[PDB]
């Protein structure tokens, strides 16, 4: 488990933001879904 965020988890034009223990993606203004899918 080395760097889960390789190319942004979100399946959109979102932004990545994770570390050795955390994991959070910056979805879009009004976008539902764990990885911007809705
Ligand atoms: C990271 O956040 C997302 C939501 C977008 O605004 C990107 O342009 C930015 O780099």
């Amino acid at each position: 488990d080395v760097n889960e965020c390789i190319s942004n988890p979100c399946q959109n034009d979102a932004t990545c933001l994770d570390q050795i223990g955390e994991f959070q993606c910056i979805c879009m203004p009004g976008y539902e879904g764990v990885y911007c899918e809705i």
